[PDB]
């Protein structure tokens, strides 16, 4: 999906838990290449692709996470699954 319009959907979504690509709430699990393939569903196992693991976990929440299904059009939940694997795999930071 859109790397670059997904960025506006995280200033407008994400950032305040997700500043820097860090985790405000539960700081181990930031949204960096490592910790990444460490902790996030589906993605850590191999059986989802990281833009697919993001973009389920955005829709359906996790944890303390909320869900965005409902909130946000599917085109938007898309592309800032697009931006964090686009940010986490190129280092970016
Ligand atoms: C604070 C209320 C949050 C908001 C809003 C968003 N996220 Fe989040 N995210 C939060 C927590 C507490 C966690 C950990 C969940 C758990 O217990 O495992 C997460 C995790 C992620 C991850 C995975 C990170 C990892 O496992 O290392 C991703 C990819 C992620 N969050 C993305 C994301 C996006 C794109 C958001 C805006 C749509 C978003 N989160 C909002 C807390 C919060």
């Amino acid at each position: 999906a859109d790397a670059a319009a997904g960025a506006q959907v995280f200033a407008a979504n994400c950032a305040a838990c997700h500043a820097g690509g860090n985790n405000a709430v539960m700081p181990t699990k930031t949204l960096k290449a490592d910790a990444l393939k460490t902790y996030l569903a589906g993605y850590k196992d191999g059986s989802k692709s990281l833009e697919e693991a993001v973009a389920y976990q955005v829709t359906n929440g996790q944890g303390a996470m909320p869900a965005f299904g409902g909130r946000l059009s599917d085109a938007d939940i898309a592309n800032v699954a697009a931006y964090i694997a686009d940010q986490a795999e190129n280092n970016k930071w």
